């Protein structure tokens, strides 16, 4: 006695709209027959099969197989007492044959060397073709084919078929069915094959017809034909009335990455790219660019020339061209125009950014004002000053070219005097500005945006990584088969975190080395605990990937709610703007996002060397634990009726 | 003849593996007789089906349907004429029956009036449960009896059915087959079954046993076993030898957008939050910065209060109060500490920005320096000046901090002269900053930012919709059953621009309302012409689709070829930074980007109020025609060889 039901009452719905799937069933699997079941449709026979394998219960009734109840102790039914060939391909691709086997065969236990044996005879047997092609590169009718292989491999005591030959030619289905009659004489070895086709069914020992949610009749083919009276059988169904399971998963998680050439450029190939192109681009000062200087105490010969010559002693012969050799050469390129009203036309079009215009009583006025003092006519403080007509159009450049100008100032203010043996102090406004406490006196932009692209990366590449690998093996019925195999969801869960903790370790490597080693981003804080910052972010973004994938069923949802929440937590972490710059209520609530704190906190190991013990280092650590927890927490509730 | 197929030939792979789905094909239909056409696999007959209704094309044979070539003008295969049953449930969710018999009557050209009298008829006649019922709350059963009422509803001379009866109830097959058997007697019509059914199909008058890309017999079946002396079937194969189509298009695409709750919030939602969230974070100065003031002019009262009183007309009493009163009160927060060493301190904490120290004798100091200049003695020039230690780990907040402590001494010394009847044009350094020509003397990051914003959206939201439109419908065969319907492919692709076109123009005035009228982001030129650009950025993007949806099969792959896309064009093109900050080299490089020269143009448009007369401004128009050029001649290549 196989399996053996009694009034399994199964139904679906939330008492609105309920259906009956099933209904009130006794079925008996007599031990060393072939059974067969002839439902019409495909639902009825697929949720009593998930019933007996043990990937369902019940409402009301008992389930008896092979000895106990299914997925409990008492009985192996889910591991390898059970072949189970499932109704879809639940096939791994870019996988050879022999991988499929030897991995099939390393979940039941087997050994590696008998694995040969059974794989060369059912190359043989199945008309299979070469063990080294790909499964992704047969046909629809050969993957069948290795399923089936896959099922009958480990020669279990019960066979659970799922209509075997949907488009197998007859030479090779009579075979089949010689080997299935064949197995199965005078031994323990049990089948329960279900299928649509009603005459394929015919050297079944015993028939189920199913109708309704339950069986019309359990006898053999000759009995049921004999008492009716009936040709063939479709006139009778017109009835008006731990460790090595690990191992095995591990290399599979590795391996079906290693072979995706998409995967590999998208999750280790991107980071690095996107850390040049970041640090190559963005946080860099303006260098070309262009001003118009009108000087009429020299004659006009050029647009690129002007014979700028003075004397560096004393007695102040020019002061026009002497303030100019002060100006910064790296930023602002020099451009000469004969009249005052040329250069501003030029700075209206796209030809400058600014006009400096000096006056030809430049020299003598300036000479005058700062020799005479507070008593100076308002007539030489206008002679003696540059006019400057800026393009403040653009925030950045502008702020450069008006700090580039007012410091060339300082120098030239500095070395009239001190020229003249005076003292250099006295060009100095009494707003002195000591040595900075933190950083330089010449920040740098990219420096801040840094800490908030090296969270962002690893953050949002666990996402995505998790997300789908969650989502595509469970809708192509690769995690139900690999159940029935006997892998419990723990080891499905801890085989998946290593693999994500390994690439997610690769990642943290290939963006720091880039960014630290390479462009010079400085790092005066602890090295070791911005690693383990960057970890503690990449299992946040894991775990956030288990929430995503326990929600939507369908790829395409997924990516929408992943997407639809990357862009509002880039511009409330402040990442690329300081967080000081938002409304006090909006501060408030952006504290508590994921990576908010997190970027805080990395920032200030970066930047100025602070320690763990700092409140506001570890208010980074323990923001990401919460969160972790929390996110696991939401996952395990949205199980909880889903 | 109905179809008549002669010495057919096909090849599909490569020479190395060559498949030879036909060779040698002899194959008649008369008219007016159900033919049955069993195949091993289902391969070969769905091939010979696609080259039937023209779908595909012979290496080496010809075909005469319906009287002529499939497709050629001559035959109107292609149409009305035909009634097509896929293998798959080419079906369109989130339709109910009703809507489904509505669009594809619509398609053929039939009346409203006489679609609801087959409606009625074929729902009774099907079994088919209520015609407002959605097609996805439709079990497997239910979905195949739909697609089969489909091919019903118009009455063609020629049926074409794949599988019709895969788990259809036996008295429902038992009414299908009476059915098809009496329409098909004493008239024109001609119904082709294919099916894996050896049995099932015995009513058709002529059999056709498909094998090795040949038939092997084509005759009655009762001829085939009288002949062959076979009791069964399955033993005689057991042998060893044209605004109408517009309309309907426009109205279901507009409907596929309705249906999806999570679509219309993705694409008309997120724009609408994106923007709100950018303009109140990005971009704006910061206020809650923090100061630690040490001053030892008044005695120490409380970390919050100073007591800071002076004169205001004369006499120069204390002048470090007079200093603090034209502090800023908006972005500096004032805080109080007894000793110089106890104020470090607290910025070497998070507690405070920076501190200022003011001496015991600032005042005297002071007064002494401005009434002796240009002589004061070092212990003056040591005694009356401000120390500052600033915490310049932050770029934009130090910039704040320097610049807002060196403006209000400004202000303070143009009213300490001024006061005393003098002229405040003494106190002013001869860099004099005229009027800005364009924009004003306090410029906004956000108004930088906004012009690149407003252009990503927009391209990268077109991308996104059209790829997965085009692939998930394409993937289902959704195309492939409005082919054979009549829809030419350039009816297929106008029906889905003008549809992108409507999307991509509520999203533009969404982006633009409550960027400009809302948030006051100045638009300084033609308001006309920025509505002009963001248009054809969205066309640019849309052609960026069809590369992608032509490239990839999957949404797995469409999606990071379109994220690999994404981040590198935002670090290139200058939305977040000016392009002068990158290299020469990289310069010239991201200048051929598509967003770089659209972006520049945008900006110049909104800050400067330039026309389109200007170079700067129209080299982003033809940056994006000959973008959208490109990327339609891509495509089109691609599917050349593809
Ligand atoms: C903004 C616009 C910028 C520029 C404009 C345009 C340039 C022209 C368009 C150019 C695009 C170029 C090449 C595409 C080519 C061919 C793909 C189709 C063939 C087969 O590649 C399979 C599937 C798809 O094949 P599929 O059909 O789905 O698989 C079979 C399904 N049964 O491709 C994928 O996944 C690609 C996954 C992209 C990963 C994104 C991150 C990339 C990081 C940097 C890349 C570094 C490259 C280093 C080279 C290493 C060489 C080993
Ligand atoms: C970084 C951390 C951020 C936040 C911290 C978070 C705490 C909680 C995170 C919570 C997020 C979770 C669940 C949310 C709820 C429910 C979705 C799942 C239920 C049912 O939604 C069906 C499928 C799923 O069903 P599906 O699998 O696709 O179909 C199968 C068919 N049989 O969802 C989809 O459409 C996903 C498409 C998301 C669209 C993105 C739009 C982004 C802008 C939104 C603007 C404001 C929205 C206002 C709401 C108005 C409501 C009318
Ligand atoms: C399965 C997808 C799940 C997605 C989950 C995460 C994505 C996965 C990859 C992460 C790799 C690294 C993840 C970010 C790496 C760091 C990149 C960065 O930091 N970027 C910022 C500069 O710091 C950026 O400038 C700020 C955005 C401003 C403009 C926002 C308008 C864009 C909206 C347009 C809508 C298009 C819709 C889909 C388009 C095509």
């Amino acid at each position: 006695h196989a399996v053996c039901v009694r009034h399994a009452f199964k139904q679906y719905g939330s008492k609105k709209n309920p259906n009956h799937v099933l209904s009130d069933l006794n079925m008996t699997v007599a031990k060393g027959t072939i059974y067969g079941l002839l439902g019409a449709s495909g639902c009825g026979k697929t949720t009593l099969l998930s019933c007996i394998v043990g990937r369902r219960r019940l409402n009301t009734g008992e389930i008896w197989v092979l000895g106990g109840k299914p997925g409990t102790k008492g009985s192996g039914v889910p591991g390898k007492r059970v072949g189970y060939m499932p109704q879809e391909i639940a096939l791994y691709g870019e996988f050879s044959i022999k991988e499929t086997m030897m991995y099939f065969g390393w979940i039941f236990g087997m050994e590696s060397s008998e694995i040969n044996e059974r794989l060369q005879f059912l190359l043989n047997f199945l008309d299979l073709p070469s063990q080294n092609r790909l499964v992704k590169n047969l046909s629809g009718g050969q993957q069948r084919r290795v399923s089936f292989a896959v099922a009958l491999m480990h020669d279990p005591e019960l066979l659970i078929l799922d209509e075997p030959t949907v488009g197998v030619d007859p030479l090779l289905r009579q075979s089949i069915w010689n080997h299935l009659v064949q197995i199965t004489k005078d031994g323990n070895k049990t089948v329960i094959i279900t299928t649509h086709y009603i005459e394929e069914a015919r050297q079944a020992h015993t028939i189920g017809l199913m109708r309704s949610g339950k069986l019309l009749a359990e006898e053999s083919p000759h009995v049921l034909l004999s008492m009716y009276g009936c040709q063939s059988l479709e006139e009778v169904f017109l009835k008006l009335s731990s460790w090595g399971k690990i191992k095995a998963l591990l290399q599979k998680n590795f391996l079906r990455m290693w072979r995706n050439v998409g995967v590999m450029l998208f999750i280790f190939a991107l980071p690095v790219m996107q850390v040049i192109l970041f640090c190559l681009a963005i946080g860099r000062d303006p260098t070309g660019l262009k001003l118009a200087i009108v000087n009429h105490e020299k004659n006009y010969t050029n647009q690129s020339y002007q014979e700028c010559s003075f004397d560096y002693g004393c007695k102040f012969s020019y002061l026009s061209c002497r303030y100019l050799n002060n100006l910064r050469n790296s930023t602002i390129l020099k451009e000469y125009y004969p009249d005052p009203e040329s250069a501003v036309d030029a700075v209206k079009q796209g030809h400058a950014w600014g006009a400096l215009y000096f006056t030809e009583n430049f020299t003598d006025a300036l000479v005058a004002r700062m020799a005479l003092g507070k008593d100076a006519d308002p007539e030489t403080l206008d002679q003696s000053e540059v006019r400057v007509w800026l393009d403040m159009s653009n925030q950045q450049i502008g702020i450069i070219l008006q700090r580039d100008l007012q410091l060339s100032y300082q120098d030239f203010a500095k070395d009239l005097l001190g020229a003249c043996e005076q003292n250099p102090d006295l060009a100095e406004i009494p707003i002195s500005f000591k040595e900075p406490i933190y950083g330089s006196n010449k920040p740098s932009f990219t420096d801040f945006v840094a800490p908030g692209v090296i969270l962002t990366i690893v953050f949002f590449l666990a996402v995505a990584l998790t997300s789908s690998a969650l989502i595509i093996e469970r809708m192509e019925g690769l995690l139900d088969r690999s159940w029935v195999a006997g892998v419990t969801p723990g080891e499905i869960l801890f085989s998946h975190v290593v693999t994500q903790f390994v690439v997610m370790c690769g990642q943290t490597a290939l963006v720091l080395i880039f960014m630290i080693l390479v462009f010079g981003v400085q790092c005066k804080g602890d090295i070791g605990w911005v690693i383990v910052l960057t970890i503690l972010q990449g299992l946040c973004g894991m775990c956030f990937g288990f929430v995503i994938s326990a929600i939507c069923e369908l790829e395409r949802n997924a990516i929408q709610l992943a997407l639809g929440s990357f862009y509002p937590t880039l511009l409330l972490s402040g990442v690329i703007w300081p967080i000081e710059g938002m409304p006090t209520v909006l501060r408030y609530v952006s504290t508590f996002l994921p990576l908010t704190l997190a970027t805080t906190s990395l920032r200030a190991m970066l930047t100025r060397g602070w320690s763990i013990a700092e409140p506001a280092v570890y208010y980074g650590f323990l923001a990401t634990i919460i969160w972790i927890v929390a996110f696991l927490t939401i996952s395990m509730l949205v199980l909880r009726f889903k």
